[PDB]
């Protein structure tokens, strides 16, 4: 079936490294996704994989409810004719990839 929601997710189609042209684009994505999450349930870890051919961004939220809200805000937007899609990532998989996220529990809410 479709996998169950978790605290962690992967967005796809957020960018295309071959066509991005603005200096600082990957940080702009990071900061934008933080701002969007802070209109919903917040965020505790984020990584923009700027090398990814699939336009992947990785996010960990403080709860499953917060992740659902972020996923529902971001998926279904369209960039260059491709849809932003989300896949939930199992916690052990996410933590293997981003070990700094394992102990993070406070929200990224810019001062």
């Amino acid at each position: 079936v479709q996998p169950l929601a978790t605290q962690c997710f992967q967005l796809s189609n957020m960018f295309n490294p071959q066509t991005e042209e603005e200096v600082g684009w990957d940080t702009e994505i990071k900061d934008d996704v933080i701002e969007e999450c802070n209109k919903h349930g917040g965020v505790i870890h984020i990584y923009v994989d700027k090398n990814s051919a699939q336009g992947n961004v990785y996010v960990k939220c403080p709860s499953i409810a917060a992740a659902i809200a972020a996923v529902n805000a971001l998926h279904g937007r369209w960039f260059a004719g491709k849809m932003i899609t989300a896949a939930y990532v199992p916690l052990p998989t996410y933590h293997n990839l981003f070990p700094d996220s394992m102990t993070a529990t406070q929200l990224l809410v810019p001062s």
